[PDB]
C-alpha cells in the first residue's frame, strides 16, 4: 500500500516514498504527468528531487525520482543503472509510473539535466515514452562518472581486475545501445537543449546526434545561454515550460 | 495508466491486466489483499487464474496472478523465475501489489496449490510477505518441472552442453535459497496443507520443513483427503477460508 | 587427400573410405548422384552398406555411408547422431557430398530402409537435399532403439541418472524436430514406401505425415506387400529405381 | 558440387567458395598443399585472405581460409571457434583440406599470422598436420581479443552473468588445452617466428613453449625484425617461403 512505503522524509511538503530501493515524490493531479530525474549533486550533499516548484502551482500530476543509493561510502547514484548492470532499477520506475500515473503515455512528459536527462532517456527508450526534453546529457558515461567520482566508477567496476575494462566500455555505451535497439516505429518527441558554451556536452550531443540519425529518428536540439551550470538550467526551465504549456 | 493496461480479455467478470509479461486480474475491496497463483495446466491448456469463485462475494480486493509467457511452444510458464534464472518477474508482482492493495502487509494473504505455492513461497520470502497459506509445494523444482514438461526444463537450462548440469541445481534449489537467506526475525505466519495420499509432496514437504527448522522458523501443516489432486485442493479452498476468517 | 582416407577394406570392388569417424564408399559416374544410407545389421554383424549391386551398372555417381563406430561393445551405430546427440555427424556427411559429388542438389537421390530411412530424413531435412526415397522410417526413435539393443539406448543415454529420461525424450523427438524446423519453401520431393502387414511402422508413417501436414508439407506414399522385412526392401528396390529412372 | 559452392566473388583471380559457412579460396596445383588462415583485420575492414601473392606463381596447391561470419555488427571472426565454443568450425575446415587436397599430410603446409597462427594450431594439433609455420601466436586468447574487440569477446562469453568467468577462462585456455590433448608421438614440424620487439607475443611464446616442452614436443623458433607489425610479416613470409623451398 502506497501511505506504507513512506520513508519519513519530506520535501516542500511532499512525502517521500520507496520501493524496491528507488525513492520518489508523487503528487496527483490531473491532464499530463510529468516526470523527473536526478543529477549528481556535489560530495556529501544528498541527492535531490528535481523541478518541484516549477510544478507547485500547475496541479498536473508529478512524479520524481532519485538515482540508486548505492555505493554506500559515496551514494550519489549509479546513471539508473542496477550494481548487476542492467535494466532492474529503470523496471522498478516503469512500474510506478504505469500504476499511478492516470494519463496515457502521450500525455506524460520526462524532464532532466546532465545525468537526470540520461535518466530521461534510458526510461524513455527502454519503454517507448515519446515525450523527452532534457538538457545537456552525456554519450559516453563511464568517461564522465569518472571525472565526478573514482569511488562510484570503482564500485560499478567490480572487483574482479578481469572484468573491470569489460565492464567500464558496457557502461560507457549503456546509452548508445538504447538508441541502437529502441523502435524507429514511434512518434517520438525528444527535444535536447545545452549551454552554447558548453564545450564538452556540445561534442556529447554530436554522437548522440549521430546514433539517432542512423536510427532514422528525428530529434530537436536548441542552443542556450550559459555552459554546465546554473544559467543553462534556467533557460532550460524556461524552455521546457513554454513547450509544455502550448 | 492501469486502464491503459487492459489486455481485452475478461474472466468471470474481472478484467485482465498486463505490464512487463506479468498478467493479472485485479478487483478493489476492503478490509483485506488477497494475492493467488497459477498452478501448472494440462498441457495444450492455457494458465488459469486460481480461487476466484471463493472471493468474488468477499468484496476483498482480489489481485491474481499467471506465471510467465515463455516458452512459447508450451507457454505454461517457468516457475515464476525469469528466462534469466532471476528475480525479475518476482519484482514486477510486487510493485504491483505494493501501489494497487489498500491494506496493511500483515493483512494481506498469499494463496496457491503446487507450482502456485511455490510462486507464494517465493514471493514472500523474498519480499516479507507474512501470511502465506499454500497446498504441496515442490521443494527440489527441476526434478517436478521434468515430469511435467521436457519443453520447459530445456527452456530454463540453456542450450550449453557444459551449463546444463550446473543450471539443472540453480534451478533445483532455487527456493531452497530463499529460505536459507530470508529474515528470520519476521513474524511468520506460514500454512501448509498437503493431502495425505500425496506420497511425493509429503516428502516435498519435509525437505522444506528442515529449511525452515534451521532457520528457526516455525510454520503449521495439517494432512487433508486427497492426493496431488482437486480432492486435495477443496480441501484446501475449506482451509484457507477458515484462516482468513478467524 | 581422398586416397589417403581408405581403412584397406573392400565392397565389391569398391574401396571403403573414412573421414572424422565416417566410413563410406564412393565412385564417381555422371548425371545423378546416388546416396544409400545403412541400417542396423542383426547384433555381432558387421553394418552393410545398401544398395550397391543395384547401382554397379548404372554409372551414376554413389555414395554409400555408414553409422557410427561407438558404443564399442555394440557398434551398430546411433542413428546418426553423435555421442553428443547433436549434428556432427550429419555435417560431415554434408561436406562429403558436397565435396565429392558431380551433380546438384536437383539431381541426388537419398535412400535407405527402416534406420536407415530415417538417416536420409535426418541429412535431407538439415541440408535442403529434395529427393528423399525411403522405405518404413520410425518416427519415435528412442522407443526403437530400445527393442534392438538396450546397449545402444544405455550409451546414448548417459551415465547421469538425472539426464537420463531427458536425453531419452530428446533422442525419441530429433526427426520430429528436423520437420517442426525444416524449409517449408523447398519443393520437397519425398516418398514414403512402408509394407502393408507392417503395423508398427504404418502407425509410425501416420506420425511423421502429421508433422509434414502441420508444415504445409505434401509427401508421397505407397503401401507395398510384405512387413518389415527382406519382401517390403525387394519392392522398395523396385520402386526407387522405377522412380529415378523415369 | 564444389562449382555450386562458388559465393560469386574472386580474389587476385581465385573464386571464392562456401561450405557451411565456411569461406575459403583454392586453385589446384602440385606437389604441395599451401594451407593459410586470416588474421583480425582493422575494425569496419573486411576479413582478408593471407599470402596469396606468396605463392600464385609456385602453381602448388593453394587453400585459404577466413574466420566466421559472426557476430554480424563486427564481423571479424571468433578465433575459429564455434558459437558453442566447440570444434565444429575447425572440422568443417579438414574435411574441405582432405577432400580437396592432391599431396599426402606431410607435403602439407599450414600458415598464418597472430590470430592466423592460432588457427594453423588448432587445426594442426586437432588432426594431426605435423607441418605448421606461423608467427606470434597468442596463447591466451580471451586476454588478447579483450584489446581487440569488447564486441567480440562479449558474444563469444554469452549472456548469462554466471557463467562470464566460467567461460573467459574456458576461452583463454582453449589452445593450451589443445596441446595438453594432442598426440606426443606424432614427427611435429612446428616453426613459431616472432619480432624482437614484440614483447608482449614474446611472452606468449614461452607460455605455448612451456606447454610443448612437457608434452616432450620441441618446435622451432627464430626472433625477427620487427613488433607486432608489417616488419615482422614481411620476415616471416620470407621465412617460410625458405622453409618450404628446402
Ligand atoms: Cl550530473
Ligand atoms: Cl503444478
Ligand atoms: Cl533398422
Ligand atoms: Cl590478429
Amino acid at each position: 500500500m502506497l501511505s506504507n512505503l513512506k520513508t519519513g522524509n519530506n520535501i516542500l511538503g511532499l512525502p517521500e516514498f520507496e520501493l524496491n530501493g528507488c525513492r520518489f515524490l508523487y503528487k496527483k493531479g490531473i491532464e499530463k504527468t510529468i516526470i523527473t530525474f536526478s543529477a549528481f549533486p556535489p560530495k556529501d550533499i544528498a541527492q535531490k528531487y528535481n523541478y518541484i516548484k516549477d510544478f507547485l502551482s500547475s496541479n498536473y500530476t508529478f512524479l520524481a525520482f532519485l538515482d540508486t543509493k548505492y555505493p554506500e561510502d559515496d551514494a550519489r547514484g549509479t546513471y539508473y543503472i542496477t550494481n548487476e548492470l542492467d535494466n532492474g532499477y529503470l523496471q522498478t520506475i516503469h512500474c510506478i509510473i504505469q500504476l499511478l500515473s492516470n494519463t496515457n503515455q502521450e500525455d506524460t512528459y520526462l524532464l532532466g539535466s546532465s545525468k537526470g536527462g540520461v535518466g530521461a532517456l534510458l526510461l524513455g527508450l527502454t519503454y517507448n515514452y515519446p515525450n523527452i526534453i532534457i538538457n545537456a546529457p552525456q554519450a559516453k558515461l563511464a568517461d564522465y562518472i569518472k571525472t565526478r567520482s573514482k569511488t562510484i566508477l570503482s564500485y560499478m567496476l567490480g572487483t574482479s581486475k578481469r572484468f573491470q575494462d569489460i565492464n567500464y566500455d558496457y557502461i560507457n555505451d549503456f546509452l548508445l545501445s538504447k538508441i541502437k535497439t529502441c523502435d524507429s516505429s514511434l512518434k517520438w518527441n525528444i527535444h535536447i537543449t545545452c549551454g552554447k558554451d558548453d564545450s564538452y556536452h556540445l561534442n556529447e550531443l554530436e554522437i548522440l546526434k549521430n546514433e539517432f540519425n542512423i536510427k532514422a529518428i528525428t530529434i530537436k536540439t536548441k542552443l542556450i545561454s550559459g555552459g554546465h551550470d546554473n544559467e543553462a538550467i534556467a533557460h532550460y526551465r524556461e524552455y521546457f515550460k513554454t513547450i509544455i504549456q502550448n
